[PDB]
This record gives structure tokens, C-alpha cells and sequence, in this order.
């Protein structure tokens, strides 16, 4: 437990202890290189910003500047992390500066292929982002999901960081492995200002792997500011606008529990559907009536909408019908909200209606293969 001694001295930065322990014992290289619970001494010194510990660990020994291990941020541990990455994630500009000035490689990644740049973008360390970019950081190295620095900056709502990255030449139209673009990240976080900034670079609106445009992503997540903006943008068609407002209404029923707000967006959508008398956009008709939906059908006229507010259970079946039509059975929100609706009926004593909804959610997710009950009793939020 000599290795464990010098390790806690570095981790905690109490330097005078380490200096005395080392100078008594060539072999010191073997000591500081001791990997204690994932972390090297260099890794813990940088992670907790002990500049002079880092400054001396490097200048005294052949201390390995690249050897990554485990580190911890807000409970979520990450692996393979070089010291430059840990300092970047934690925001220790001075540690970041001397690490680089001592020859650390600016683009060496964690296990999940996260760069120092991505880590500083995640936590909003603008000064660190500028220093990394001005010291040759590669803007386009994405993590293992293909999520870029720009995308996480947008997802986190870091406007000045996203702005700087676009000034530096970040590709605004990258897609992740799942088809996510930075426009989707703005939509999901409600970042209207950052979305407008991406449109200054002609960011293209695209469907992701789920078939979601950024307009639909804002509807799924309930960000009405994005939906209002994009339903008045020439790059969205009349039919996309109608479906986006109908889906947003469904989100208002199930996520916001706001039946009045839902009715407002459904009336807008019904108005658009009937605006041109020579080209009515009427509702698609599903193959069958569904028992779990109480055999309901979507309203197909403004007159069918005027009653609805007095009929909360009808509005709730409309919401399920809308989501299955627009999102489809392989989008995770569909079975999720079927199960949530079944749970609310269970809580009020209607177990038959609950069981039918749960059976149908289970049959749906078993029919579409290539948030469980136990689990309950998103992946962008990973610095890695």
C-alpha cells in the first residue's frame, strides 16, 4: 500500500506527502505508473485540477501522459479516459493548458470515442473549447454513436459554444448512426436560438432513423416554441405541419396532461386540413379498430372536435390513435404512452382497460424487433 499512499496524495493534491514518499524510493516511475482502481495518479491529479501535482508528476518522471483509466462525473463513471479528457470534462483550463504544452495528443479519446473537445462541449467550458480548437482539435471526431461536438452543444443549449464551432467550420449536416442531426438536438432541447443559428448555415431538415424530422422531434418532446417556428417555415409542407400539430396535441394529452392545450392544436390542424375546399386533407384510415383503443376513430371534421373537451377519455383515445399513426409501432414513445395510459386506468380502478392496453403494448413491441416495467420500478447525456 505504498502505491495506494502516493495515489491518494496525487488524487487529493496534498503534494508535500508525495514528494517525501518518492524521494526516499528509477523505481519511482514504477510507482506513479501504478494503476489504482482504474486511475493513474496523473489521471486523478488532472481530474481534480491539481496543476502542480500534474506539473510535477510529468516533469519529475517518465509519467505516461496518455494512459487512461476510470473517472467519475455526476455518478456516471466513464472508462478509457486520458488525463487531458478528464481535465477537459471537469473544466480545469490550466491543467488542460500544461497537459497540451507537455505533448498530450489533443484528439485521443475515451473508450466510447469521446474527445477532450466533446467533453468540454458537454459541460459548457467555452474557454477550454477555444483552447482545444486553437490547438488542432478535430471538430468532426464523433463518439461511438456518431454524436458530434456540435450536436451535444445544441442538445445542451450552449449557444456561444455552438456559435464558435460553426465559425470554426463544424459541418452543420452531420448525421449520427441513428440519423440524428444537430437540428434534431435543438428541437429536442427547445433551443430556438441555436436552431435559427444553424439555419444561417443552411442546415438541412431530414428524417432520422425513426422517420422524425426536427419538426416531429419537437412535437414528440413537447417544445411548442420549435413547433410554432417550423410550422411557419417554408421547408415544411402543409401535411407535415398538420401531423406535427396533431402529434403535439397528443403530447399535450399524455405528457403535459393539458387537454385544453391539446384541443387548441387539434383545431389548428383541423383548420389546415379543411382550408382549401378543393383539396381536403382528410384523415388516413387504419386497417382495423383496436380494442385497446376502445375501438375509437380519429375525428375527421371540426364539428367532431367541438364536443371533445367534455369527453376526457375520448381525447385520450384520440391521442393514442394519433401517436400510432404518426410515430408508428417501433417508436419507443408509442408503447410507452400506451402503457402509461393503461397505468392511469389501473390507478382509477379500470383494470380491464389497463390489461387490454398493456397486452397491446406488449404485442406491439414483440411484433417489431429486427423502459420495461421492472426497469421503471436519453443516450445523448453521456460525455462519452
Amino acid at each position: 500500500d505504498l502505491k495506494t499512499a502516493v495515489f491518494n496524495a496525487a488524487r487529493d493534491g496534498k503534494l508535500r506527502l508525495l514528494t517525501k514518499l518518492l524521494a526516499s524510493k528509477e523505481e519511482v516511475s514504477s510507482l506513479i505508473s501504478e494503476k489504482t482502481n482504474g486511475a493513474t495518479p496523473l489521471l486523478m491529479a488532472a481530474r481534480y485540477g491539481h496543476l502542480d501535482m500534474v506539473e510535477f508528476l510529468l516533469e519529475q518522471c517518465s509519467a505516461s501522459i496518455e494512459v487512461g483509466g476510470s473517472v467519475n462525473f455526476d455518478g456516471e463513471t466513464i472508462e478509457g479516459a486520458p488525463p487531458l479528457w478528464a481535465a477537459s470534462a471537469a473544466g480545469h483550463l490550466k491543467v488542460v493548458q500544461s497537459l497540451l504544452n507537455h505533448g498530450a495528443s489533443v484528439n485521443n479519446t475515451t473508450l466510447t470515442n469521446s474527445t477532450p473537445l466533446r467533453a468540454a462541449c458537454f459541460d459548457g467550458h467555452l474557454e477550454i473549447v477555444k483552447y482545444l480548437v486553437e490547438h488542432k482539435a478535430d471538430l468532426e471526431v464523433s463518439n461511438r454513436h456518431g454524436h458530434t461536438c456540435l450536436m451535444i452543444s445544441c442538445y445542451k443549449g450552449h449557444k456561444e459554444i455552438a456559435q464558435y464551432l460553426l465559425e470554426k467550420g463544424a459541418d452543420v449536416n452531420r448525421k449520427s448512426v441513428k440519423g440524428n442531426t444537430a437540428l434534431h438536438d435543438c428541437a429536442e432541447s427547445g433551443s430556438l436560438d441555436i436552431m435559427k443559428m444553424l439555419l444561417m448555415y443552411c442546415a438541412k431538415m431530414e428524417k432520422d432513423g425513426y422517420g422524425m424530422t426536427p419538426l416531429l422531434s419537437a412535437s414528440v418532446t413537447g417544445h411548442t416554441n420549435i413547433v410554432d417556428f417550423l410550422t411557419h417555415h417554408a421547408q415544411t409542407s402543409k401535411t407535415e405541419r398538420i401531423n406535427a400539430l396533431e402529434l403535439l396535441g397528443a403530447t399535450f394529452v399524455d405528457k403535459k396532461r393539458d387537454l385544453l392545450g391539446a384541443l387548441k392544436y387539434w383545431k389548428k390542424a383541423m383548420n389546415m386540413r379543411y382550408s382549401d375546399r378543393t383539396n381536403i386533407i382528410s384523415k388516413p384510415v387504419p386497417q382495423t379498430l383496436i380494442m385497446a383503443y376502445d375501438y375509437a376513430k380519429e375525428v375527421n371534421s371540426a364539428e367532431e372536435l367541438e364536443g371533445l373537451i367534455a369527453d376526457p377519455d375520448e381525447m385520450r383515445m384520440q391521442a393514442l390513435l394519433i401517436r400510432e399513426r404518426i410515430l408508428g409501432p417501433s417508436h419507443p414513445d408509442t408503447s410507452y404512452y400506451i402503457r402509461y395510459r393503461g397505468a392511469v386506468y389501473a390507478d382509477s380502478g379500470n383494470f380491464k382497460r389497463c390489461i387490454n392496453l398493456w397486452k397491446y403494448a406488449l404485442d406491439m413491441q414483440q411484433s417489431n424487433l429486427d423502459l420495461s416495467f421492472a426497469e421503471l420500478f436519453l443516450l445523448k447525456e453521456l460525455r462519452g
